[PDB]
């Protein structure tokens, strides 16, 4: 898996980013994460969502250095959204939201599961510590 540099343009939520990739703008969902969601259609704004998104948004926001990571599966949804894994100064948002308890392990879409152990580790870590969604 290879990262590629990409800009900030704006956060849209919790789980979504809009990020300027390769020359052109483009929405990215984050591979792996079920974040209460903030712009849901149905339900709307949810529990923890709005602090998912916050965190999220800080996270980028701060960023000297966004970078975009594809995996190996199907690289993009229905909706066209771009599916990756996003890195803050190398930090990558995705595990940063679930050790953090602001995110679910999502199921794995489509053979993209590089990250998949690594990110249920976090998910552990911050259900024993009673963290957020865990709390």
């Amino acid at each position: 898996l290879h990262k590629e540099p990409a800009t900030l343009i704006k956060a849209i939520d919790g789980d979504t980013v809009k990020l300027m990739y390769k020359g052109q703008p483009m929405v990215f969902r984050l591979l792996l994460v079920d974040i209460p969601e903030t712009k849901h259609p149905k339900k709307g704004v949810e529990k923890y969502g709005p602090e998912a998104a916050a965190f999220t948004k800080k996270m980028v926001e701060n960023a000297k250095k966004i970078e975009v990571e594809f995996d190996k599966g199907q690289r993009t949804d229905k909706y066209g959204r771009g599916l990756a894994y996003i890195y803050a100064d190398g930090k990558m948002v995705n595990e940063a939201l679930v050790r953090q308890g602001l995110a679910k392990v999502a199921y794995v879409y489509k053979g993209n599961n590089t990250h998949e152990q690594l990110l249920r580790k976090a998910e552990a870590q911050a259900k024993k510590e009673k963290l957020n969604i865990w709390s």
